[PDB]
C-alpha cells in the first residue's frame, strides 16, 4: 500500500558503535569530508577537530534522545540564566562522560595519532571572569549527571576573558578569539531567532500598555550538548548571538548591532554600570524567556503546535535560577510579558513570577552589587521601569503592613535607592520577585541574613536558604587528576565519581603504608608534570622537590594575594638574614587576571613579577626559594597546576570571600591549606578537622570590632620590625631600582587606606606558614594528613549542591538512572 | 611488525556508493548529527540542508582526489582572478554534474520528501553585479569541465548584491543576508590565513626596497568545490574573508578591519572611485598572488616542503587571468613580491610578470574604466605606486623607441593620466603587463583595437586577441530549461551537453512535424509554469498564450530598457486608437536591478511600473497588453524567465554591449531575438542567419556618422509624430497624475542629452517589432525559426570559450578524460 509522506518519514530515525574500528571509520570520514581535508597536508590540529566530531556524534545522538525524553515525560524543566559560562575545554570531558576514553585513545594510536597531543589543541570556552561562571558550568555537569531536565543559558561572547600576556612584568590584555578556528561543540539555531526591543517609549492603551517605537536586536541562538556521567543524558547550553534585524555604511552599520555579543565585560566582583553590559543583560533575558515560554506551549511529543495555553502550570514545569542579579530583568520581563502580551492580570502573573524565580547571591561587598540608575533603565527600557515602580510600590506596602510606623524601613527596603545618583537595587528586586533567595556558603548565607538582606529576611523568613558551593569531581579530579583518581579507585571502586561522600572510605587508608606512598608518589608525578609543562611551554624553573605554594584565582584587594607577598618577602629577608640555617625549598606561584581598569590589582600583578626578578636570582637564596606569575590563569591552566600544588592560598579578609571554589579543588586534588575562617573554608576546615587546616588570621567577630573603632594600619606597623622591614623594601624602591617609587600606591593604600586589613593577619599569616613549612620536614605525616582532608572533600561535589537546589528550591528530584544506548 | 606513525597514518584513506539506499542513510545521518535535528522539529529548510550535505560528501570525496592529482601531475595551474562570481545555487547544478539526481530524487521520494521543493529552499550566491561576475561563474564549470587545473579567486562578500525591493514602483535596496541560514558548500580555511599590508612608505635599502609601518589586515580563504561534467573533476573556488590582525571598544573596533570583505559594491559597468573597492582588490590580490606562489613553491606530492624555490618555470605553471582592471594589481603586486621578496631583478621579474597575465576587457565606455586618482594610491599602496611609475618609465621609453619623435603618442600611452586630477589608467596598466589582451566578442575587439587601444595595438598587435563569450550548457539548458533538453536529447542524445555544437544535428528535424509540436510544447510548459511561479511568489497575471516579450538585464542607459518602453507606450496607443483593430495579445517584462547611486536607472525602473498601473487597468485594453517589472532579477530567476521568453530585447546602442551573455541563454531556450548589431547579437545572427533574427537599427558606423555631426534628439520629435505624443504623455504626468513631474529627468535626457540616441533607432525599432508580431501569428513558422536558432546556438557555449582561452592565452590543452570513482 502507498504509504503517504507521513509514513515516509518515520524513516528520518535517529541511528547509526562505540568500536575502535567504528570510531576508526568516523574519524576518517570526518577528517575527509567534514574537514575537506587528508593525510596530505592534516595538521594536528586538523586530526584534533576529526576526534572532535567524531566524538561529537556519540554526544549527538544521546543529545536528541535525551530532549526527546523530556518531551515525551514533560519534566519541569530547569532554567540556570547566566551571564557567565566558564566551560573549559569539552573533548575529553565528554569522551570520559560518555566512556569512549579508552576506545578513542586505542583508535587514535592505530592511526598513528596522540590523543593527549590533539586535546591539548582544543582551545577554553572561557565565557567566564571567574568562580561565578565555573561554578555554572560545574552546575551543568551536575545536572546532567543527576538527570534533571536541565538547562544554561547565557550569551555567546565572541570574545571571552582576555587572554592575559606578562610584558614587563605588567599584565598585557589581548583578545580572546576563541572562535577563530571554529567551535564544533556548538550548533547554530539561525532559524530561530528572537526579537529583543531596546529603547522607545509606552503608550498606555485601553487594550494594554504598549511599548512602541523601539529599536531591535535579534538573539540568535547557539546550541551546546552537556553530558551527564554515564547516564546518556545531555543536557542543552544555549547562548546568544546579535544579530541585525550612503548604501555601503548602511550595510557596514548592520555590523554595530551586533556588538551586544561581542566581548564579555572582565569585572570580576565588581559593578561596572555600563549601558552596554546592561544592554548583554536585558538581550539575554528576553531571548531566554521568550523561548522558555515557547517551550512550554509547545509540549505535546511530535507536535509543534501551542497546545498548552494556560499558565496556571508555569511554574510547575519552569524554573529559573538567577546567578547573581545579572539577570535579574528575568523578574520584571516575565511580568511584562505575562501582563502585557498574554493578558494576565498582574496578581496572578506575580504569583507565578515569584513561584518560578529563584536568586543566588555570591557577594556582600558593596562595589559588586548591581545599583542602576533610573536615567538610563528609563531611556533604554521605559516599560520595565515602569514595571519595576509598580513591583516597588506593591512591595512596599507590604512592609507598611508589617511594620507600621516603621518610617527609615521603608526606606531601606525600597527597589529604588536615592543618593547622588538615583538607582534602582536589583538584589532588592530579586528578593522580591523570587520564592528563594541563597547564599553561597553557610557562613555567607548567615552573613546576608544577619547585614544587607536583614529587613529583608525578617519581612520573608522562609525565602533565605543557603546552598553552599561545589565543583564536579569528573573534570576537577577525573580528568585533571587520573593519577590520583586511579590511586583512589583501586582501593574503593569507582562509585565515588558519581558520589564523592564515598571518598570517606579513604579514612581507613590513613595509616596503609602503600596508600601514604602512592598518594605523595601522583603529588611528585604531578609536579614534575607541571615543572615540564611550565618550562617547555613558558620559561620556567623546578626543584620539584620544593613545596609549591599557590594561589591562583581572579586577582583582588579582599583575596589579598598581597598578604602573600609580605610573607614572599619575609621570608626572603629571613633566608639572607641567617645563610647557615634550614629552610623548606618553597616554590610560591601567583596567578591571575585583574580587570583592565583595576589599577591596584594590576600593580599587584606587576609587584609579583618585580618581587620575582630579585628573589629568583639572589645566588645566597639559590633554589631553596623561587617567586613565579603563573601567566593566563584559566580553567585548562587551573587543571593543570591545582594537582600539582602542596600549599593551598585561600587568605581572603574574613567576611569577603562569599565562598571560593578553587578552594576545593586543590583539597580534592591533595593540597594541605592555609586559609582565614571565610566562606567554604570554614566548612573544609569542619569537615577534614581543624588539626589538618592551616587556619590563621581574624575571624568574622574581630574584623568587625575593628571596624566599628576604626582600622589603623599604622599600629602593626610601629610593632612588626619585620613588617616595616618589608613595607620600605617595596617603598624604597628595592623591588623597582630603574623606578623607586613604582610601589607608591600600593605602600600608601596598605598604610592608610586598606578595606581589608593586611596588617592585622600579617604576624598570624607568618607565624601559620612556619607551621606549614614544620609539617613538610615530616613528608610521611604531611601526606596522611592531605589523605584526611581527601577523604573529607565528599561534601564538595557540585552534585551534592545541585540536589540541594533540585529538593529544596526547584522541586525537582534527582536521578541517577540512565537513558538506552 | 610494530608500524611506525607513518605507516600507521597510510589508513588516513579517502573512503566511504551513489545508491539510493546509501543515499538515504547519509541523508538521515546528516539530519541528526549534522544539524543536531529529528522529524520531530525538521522544516523543509532542515531537509534540503540533510540533502545538501549528502551531495556534499561526493562532492568532496571527487575534489580531494582531483586536487591530489594535481599534485602528482604538476599541470600548469590557472587562476581566474574576479571580483565578482555570480555563481547561484548549487544543488541541482552539483547533481546533474556529478549524475545524482535521478539517484537523489528517488531517496527523498522514498523518504516523503519532494526534492524540487527542497531545491527551491536554497539562496543565491550573487556575489556579483552582472555579466561579468556571471561570465566567471559559467568560466569554472566550463574549465573543471574541460578538465583544466583551474582556480576561482576572490572575495567572499557576507553581502552580495542587494535584494531589490520594488514599493510604490520604486527600487528598494535590501541587504543580501545569503550566508544567513549558513553556506554548505563552503570550507572555511581559518589555518591558512595570510597577511595583507596597507599604507606605511617605503625605506630604500641597499638589502632591498623595504614597505614599512603598514597595517595589517588578514585574509582567511573560504573553498567551494566545482564539479565538471560528469568527468569527476572537482576543482576549487577561492573567496577571501578579511578579520583582524578603553578596552572594551578596542575590542569592539576589531570588526572594523573586516569591513574589507563585508559588501559587494554593486556597480555594472561603472567606476566609483572608491578607497574601500580599491582596498578590495587589493586585499584579493595579494592574498592571491601569495597562495599561488606558496602552492607552486610546494609541488612535490605528499610533501609540504617548498623544493620549488626557482622561478624560471612559473610562467609554465601558473597563468593569471585578470577578469576586466578590477584585479590589475596583480601585475606590480607580482613585480613587488619578486622584486622585494625574492630578490629577483627587475627585467627577469617582469618578463615571469608579463608571461603569467592576461588581460579580458568587458567595456569600451569610458566610465567603467578604473582611473585612480595618484594621491589616494600613494596614501594606500606607496611601493605599488613607486612600481606603478617604473613600469610607465620602461614602457614609455619603448613607445619612444618604436615611434620617435610621436610626442602626444607618449602622452596618450602613457599609464598616467594628466587633467583635472593625476590618475593612473588601470587598462593601460593592465595592457603593459600582460602577454594577452581579449575583447569579449568578435565586433568588441575589433573596436578596442580600432578605438580606446588602438595606439597600444599598434606597438604590440601580438597581444591583442577575441574570446567571443559563452554560457555553460549545464546550468544554462540542462538545470534551467530540462523539458527542452529532454525533447532535444530524444532527437540526438546526451552529447551535445558537453559538445553545444552537436546542436547543428537538430537542423534535419526542422520540418519534422513531431519536434516542431513538441519544440512549441515546452515553451507553452515554460509559460504556464512562470505564469503559475510569478503570481504563487509574487501577485500576477497571464493569458500564457500571449507573446512573452521579455528584457532583463541590469537597467541601463545603454541597455535602453527606455527604448523598450516607448515601443510599449506606443503599442499601447495603438490598440486605443484603433479598438477594432486585431492585436497580437504580448507581456512586456522588463527586469533588472539600477545600482544606487545611478539616478536615472531609478528613473527607469518606476517608468516600468508608472506604465504597468496604467496599461494593466485599462479596460480598452483587456489582456491584449500586460506590462510587468520583475522584481529582484538574479540568477535563480535568470533561470526560471529565460526558459518562459518568445522575444529576447538585446536592444542596446550599437557599439556599446561589449558582448552581452542573456542574449545567448534565450537563443538556446527557444527565444527569437530583437536586438542591434552589437556586441554577440552580431555573431549569433551570423549563426543562425539574418533571416531567423529581428536586427534594427543604426550599425556602429551610423552611430559614429551621428557622432562626428552631432547628435540632434530634436530632429527626430519634430518627424515622429507617434514619438512626440508617447513623450508628451510622460511629460504631461499621464503615467503619474499625482505626479505630472515625475518623469521630468527622463525626457530631458531623450531630448537633451542621450548619449544612447534612442529617437534614433525608435521609428526603425517599432517597424521591427510590427515584423516581431507578424510572424507571431504564424505559429509553425515562429517554432520552425525557433529551431533555427537552437540549433546554431552551439558557438555560443563557454566550453568553446574557455577551449580558445586555454589554447590561445593559457597553453593548456583541454581534456574530456575522467578521473576514477
Ligand atoms: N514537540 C516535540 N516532540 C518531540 N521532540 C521534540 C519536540 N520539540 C522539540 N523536540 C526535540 O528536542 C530538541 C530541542 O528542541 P527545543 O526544546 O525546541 O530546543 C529538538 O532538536 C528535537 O529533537
Ligand atoms: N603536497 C601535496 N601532495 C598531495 N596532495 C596535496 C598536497 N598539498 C595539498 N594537497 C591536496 O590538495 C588540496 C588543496 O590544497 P591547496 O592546493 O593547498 O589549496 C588539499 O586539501 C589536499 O587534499
Ligand atoms: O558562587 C560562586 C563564586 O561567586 C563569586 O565568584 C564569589 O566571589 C566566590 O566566592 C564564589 O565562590
Ligand atoms: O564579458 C562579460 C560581460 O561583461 C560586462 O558585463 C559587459 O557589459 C557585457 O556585455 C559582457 O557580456
Ligand atoms: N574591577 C575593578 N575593581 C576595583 N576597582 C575598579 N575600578 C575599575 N574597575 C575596577
Ligand atoms: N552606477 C552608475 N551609473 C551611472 N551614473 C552613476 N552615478 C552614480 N552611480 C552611477
Amino acid at each position: 500500500r502507498p504509504l503517504s509522506d507521513q509514513e515516509k518519514r518515520k524513516q528520518i530515525s535517529v541511528r547509526g558503535v562505540e568500536n575502535v574500528t567504528e570510531l576508526k571509520k568516523n574519524f576518517n570520514r570526518h577528517l575527509h569530508f567534514t574537514l575537506v581535508k587528508d593525510r596530505n597536508v592534516a595538521t594536528p590540529r586538523d586530526y584534533y577537530f576529526a576526534l572532535a566530531h567524531t566524538v561529537r556524534d556519540h554526544l549527538v545522538g544521546r543529545w536528541i534522545r535525551t530532549q526527546q525524553h523530556y518531551y515525551e515525560k514533560d519534566p519541569k524543566r530547569i532554567y540556570y540564566l547566566s551571564l557567565e559560562f566558564y566551560m573549559g575545554r569539552t573533548l575529553q570531558n565528554t569522551m570520559v562522560n560518555l566512556a569512549l576514553e579508552n576506545a578513542c585513545d586505542e583508535a587514535t594510536y592505530q592511526l598513528g595519532l596522540d590523543m593527549e597531543e590533539l586535546e591539548e589543541i582544543e582551545e577554553d570556552a572561557g565565557l567566564g571572569n571567574g568562580g561565578l561562571g565555573r561554578l555554572a558550568a560545574c552546575f551543568l555537569d551536575s545536572m546532567a549527571t543527576l538527570g534533571l531536565a536541565a538547562y544554561g543559558y547565557g550569551i555567546r561572547y565572541e570574545f571571552g576573558i582576555f587572554n592575559q600576556k606578562i610584558s614587563g612584568g605588567w599584565q598585557m590584555e589581548e583578545a580572546d578569539d576563541w572562535l577563530r578556528y571554529g567551535n564544533p561543540w556548538e550548533k547554530a539555531r539561525p532559524e530561530f531567532t528572537l526579537p529583543v526591543h531596546f529603547y522607545g517609549h509606552v503608550e498606555h492603551t485601553s487594550q494594554g500598555a504598549k511599548w512602541v517605537d523601539t529599536q531591535v536586536v535579534l538573539a540568535m541562538p547557539y546550541d551546546t550538548p552537556v553530558p551527564g556521567y554515564r547516564n546518556n543524558v545531555v543536557n542543552t547550553m544555549r547562548l546568544w548571538s546579535a544579530k541585525a534585524p550612503g548604501y555601503i555604511q548602511a550595510v557596514l552599520d548592520r555590523n554595530l548591532a551586533e556588538n551586544i555579543s561581542r566581548v564579555l565585560y572582565p569585572n570580576d566582583n565588581f559593578f561596572e554600570g555600563k549601558e552596554l553590559r546592561l544592554k548583554q543583560e536585558y538581550f539575554v533575558v528576553a531571548a531566554t524567556l521568550q523561548d522558555i515560554i515557547r517551550r512550554f506551549k509547545s509540549s505535546k511529543f511530535g507536535c509543534r503546535d501551542p497546545v498548552r495555553t494556560n499558565f496556571d502550570a508555569f511554574p510547575d514545569k519552569v524554573a529559573i535560577q538567577l546567578n547573581d542579579t545579572h539577570p535579574s530583568l528575568a523578574i520584571p520581563e516575565l511580568m511584562r510579558i505575562l501582563v502585557d502580551l498574554e493578558r494576565m492580570d498582574w496578581d496572578k502573573a506575580w504569583d507565578v513570577t515569584v513561584r518560578t524565580c529563584a536568586y543566588t547571591n555570591h557577594t556582600v561587598l558593596p562595589e559588586a552589587l548591581e545599583r542602576w540608575p533610573v536615567h538610563l533603565l528609563e531611556t533604554l527600557l521605559p516599560r520595565h521601569l515602569q514595571i519595576i515602580y509598580e513591583i516597588n510600590q506593591r512591595f512596599l506596602n507590604r512592609v507598611a503592613a508589617a511594620f507600621p510606623g516603621d518610617v527609615d524601613r521603608l526606606r531601606r527596603m525600597s527597589l529604588v535607592e536615592e543618593g547622588a545618583v538615583k538607582r534602582i537595587n536589583m538584589a532588592h528586586l530579586c528578593i522580591a520577585g523570587s520564592h528563594a533567595v541563597n547564599g553561597v556558603a553557610r557562613i555567607h548565607s548567615e552573613i546576608l541574613k544577619k547585614t544587607i538582606f536583614k529587613d529583608f529576611y525578617e519581612l520573608e523568613p522562609h525565602k533565605f536558604q543557603n546552598k553552599t558551593n561545589g565543583i564536579t569531581p569528573r573534570r576537577w579530579l577525573v580528568l585533571c587528576n587520573p593519577g590520583l583518581a586511579e590511586v583512589i579507585a583501586e582501593r574503593i571502586g569507582e562509585d565515588f565519581i558519581s558520589d564523592l561522600d564515598q571518598l570517606r572510605k579513604l579514612l581507613s587508608f590513613v595509616d596503609d603504608e602503600a596508600f601514604i606512598r602512592d598518594v605523595a608518589k601522583v603529588k611528585q608525578e604531578n609536579k614534575l608534570k607541571f615543572a615540564a609543562y611550565l618550562e617547555r611551554e613558558y620559561k620556567v624553573h623546578i626543584n620539584p622537590n620544593s613545596l609549591f605554594d599557590i594561589q591562583v584565582k581572579r586577582i583582588h584587594e579582599y583575596k589579598r594575594q598581597l598578604l602573600n607577598c609580605l610573607h614572599v618577602i619575609t621570608l626572603y629577608n629571613r633566608i639572607k638574614r641567617e645563610p647557615n640555617k634550614f629552610f623548606v625549598p618553597r616554590t610560591v606561584m601567583i596567578g591571575g587576571k585583574a580587570a583592565p581598569g583595576y589599577h591596584m590589582a594590576k600593580m599587584i600583578i606587576r609587584l609579583v613579577t618585580a618581587i620575582g626578578d630579585v628573589v629568583n636570582h639572589d645566588p645566597a637564596v639559590g633554589d631553596r626559594l623561587r617567586v613565579i606569575f603563573l601567566e593566563n590563569y584559566r580553567v585548562s591552566l587551573a587543571e593543570k597546576v591545582i594537582p600539582a600544588a602542596d600549599l593551598s592560598e585561600q587568605i581572603s579578609t574574613a567576611g569577603t570571600e562569599a565562598s571560593g571554589t578553587g578552594n576545593m579543588k586543590f583539597m580534592l586534588n591533595g593540597a594541605l591549606t592555609i586559609g582565614t575562617m571565610d566562606g567554604a573554608n570554614v566548612e573544609m576546615a569542619e569537615e577534614a578537622g581543624e588539626e589538618n587546616f592551616f587556619i590563621f588570621g581574624m575571624r568574622v567577630e574581630d574584623v568587625d570590632k575593628l571596624d566599628q573603632r576604626g582600622y589603623n594600619a599604622q599600629e602593626y606597623y610601629d610593632r612588626i620590625p619585620e613588617l616595616r622591614q618589608v613595607i620600605e623594601q617595596l617603598s624604597s624602591g628595592f623591588f623597582s631600582p630603574k623606578q623607586p617609587d613604582l610601589f607608591k600606591d600600593i605602600v600608601n593604600m596598605l598604610m592608610h587606606h586598606d578595606r581589608f586589613k593586611v596588617f592585622a593577619d600579617y604576624e598570624d599569616y607568618i607565624k601559620c606558614q612556619e607551621k606549614v613549612s614544620a609539617l613538610y620536614k615530616n613528608p610521611r605525616e604531611w601526606t596522611r594528613m592531605v589523605i584526611r582532608n581527601i577523604a573529607t572533600s565528599g561534601k564538595f561535589s557540585s552534585d551534592r549542591t545541585i540536589a540541594q537546589y533540585a529538593r529544596e528550591i526547584w522541586g525537582v528530584e534527582p536521578s541517577r538512572q540512565r537513558l538506552p544506548a
